[PDB]
Parts: structure tokens; sequence; C-alpha cells
């Protein structure tokens, strides 16, 4: 019975791993979206026909 | 007679007996769910996902 209460703190700590994933896939999506951009911007200014202002 | 007589005193011991073991009993309880409440913390506290304040 000892181990079957004590088994409750290994679930919490599971749960508070879950969450924590949660908030590094949340972080991981806003930084592929900057990321994205980021490579649509250096593909627009590769282009050599463009005026210094654009650059 | 004397005898017969005599075995009250091993009577009133044996019950004696049984009372100091029962309130050992007692506390023995109290200690152990003590103790698995303590397996518990120190369980929780295994956990490095924690902040210092949890632990």
């Amino acid at each position: 019975s000892a181990t079957a209460n004590s088994m409750n703190a290994v679930k919490d700590s599971l749960q508070r791993g879950q969450s924590t994933i949660d908030v590094a896939l949340a972080a991981g999506d806003t930084i592929t979206d900057l990321l994205g951009k980021m490579k649509e911007k250096a593909l627009a200014a590769s282009d050599t026909s463009l005026n210094t202002a654009s650059f």
C-alpha cells in the first residue's frame, strides 16, 4: 500500500513534464514561423536589381 | 490451594504485557503512516524539473 500510494508523486512529475514540453512546442511554432519569414526576406534581398533603399 | 490462588498475579502480569504491546502498536501505526508520507516527499523532491521554492 505504501508503494501504491507513493505512485501519485510519479504521476504528478509526469504531468509536469508534459506541461514543460507543451510550452516548448508553442515557442517552437513561433520560432518556425519567424524562420520562414527570415528566409523569405534574405531570398528577396538576394536580387541584385534592387535599389539600395529596398535592400 | 496456595498455588491456585497465586496464579492471579500471573494473569495480571500477562494482561499488563498485552496493554503495553497495544500502546506500542498504536504508536507504530502512526510511525508507518508518517514514513509513507516521508517517502512521498523524498520521491517528489527527486525530480530535477522542480524550481528551488518547491524543493
